[PDB]
């Protein structure tokens, strides 16, 4: 199904946020952070492109909410509980299984598992990033995860996700990494990634792609995405991380 708001539609783009799993557990471990059941046994996986999991889809800045005195800040702070509008209950990443179960079926939620670890059980990512991401939307659930699912596939299949497999565990140059994004995506859309990486030597944690609004469902192309000016902190050159602390 098509993925649609019911309220709040105007903004620009949605932000794909793609976790490097194994940097994820690895930035909680480094940090002194309890282990999450997702990242206890360091699974490894054939296709390492695997270990590029779905994180969330963000909603950019509503105009609606913007005009009434909330900026990009709060509205990363809180998403859908940003104060006055749309002032929905607040998603809290402490209490993640207090947000509401998001009626997901049970095959989306099979489907949502697979590149989500987090996802279900008493663990709850998807019931917080509705909660905070969705909700005041009013996007079908099965719509949005089905959604987040397929954008993941289509990134990992692409020639970005094959860079990541093929040069896991290395170092690769943010050059190189930006030559295989550009390979399927068009090289004025590298600047549509912004890249986040953790520790010392770095290592990768999270991509962050933006894409057009208006262009949410349809499969990606090269007038899918929305060039941002920030790339990330990765620098130069990082470490694609390996499972295994
Ligand atoms: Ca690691």
């Amino acid at each position: 199904l098509a993925l649609q708001a019911k309220q709040y539609g105007d903004f620009d783009r949605y932000v794909l946020a793609l976790s490097w799993q194994t940097g994820f557990c690895q930035s909680q471990h480094d940090r002194n952070r309890n282990e999450r059941d997702e990242c206890r046994l360091q699974t490894e996986t054939t296709n390492k492109a695997d270990f590029l999991t779905v994180h969330g889809l963000w909603p950019g800045l509503p105009k609606s909410v913007a005009a009434r005195g909330v900026d990009e800040r709060r509205w990363m702070r809180f998403g859908c509980a940003t104060r006055p509008i749309p002032n929905l209950p607040e998603a809290r990443a402490s209490r993640m299984c207090s947000s509401p179960e998001t009626g997901l079926s049970l095959e989306t939620a099979a489907k949502l598992s697979e590149v989500m670890p987090g996802a279900g059980g008493r663990s709850c990512l998807e019931r917080y990033e509705y909660a905070k991401h969705g909700a005041c939307f009013g996007f079908d659930p099965d719509a949005y995860f089905g959604t987040m699912v397929r954008l993941n596939q289509e990134i990992k299949e692409s020639e970005a996700g094959k860079f990541l497999a093929d040069n896991y565990g290395k170092t690769v140059s943010r050059r190189d990494f930006d030559a295989a994004f550009a390979k399927s995506w068009g090289k004025e859309n590298v600047k549509a990634v912004k890249l986040t990486c953790q520790g010392n030597p770095a290592y990768l944690t999270e991509i962050q792609i933006s894409i057009k609004a208006d262009a949410i469902n349809a499969p990606l192309s090269a007038n899918s995405f929305l060039p941002q000016p920030h790339p990330g902190n990765c620098g130069k050159t990082f470490v694609i991380d390996k499972a295994g602390y």
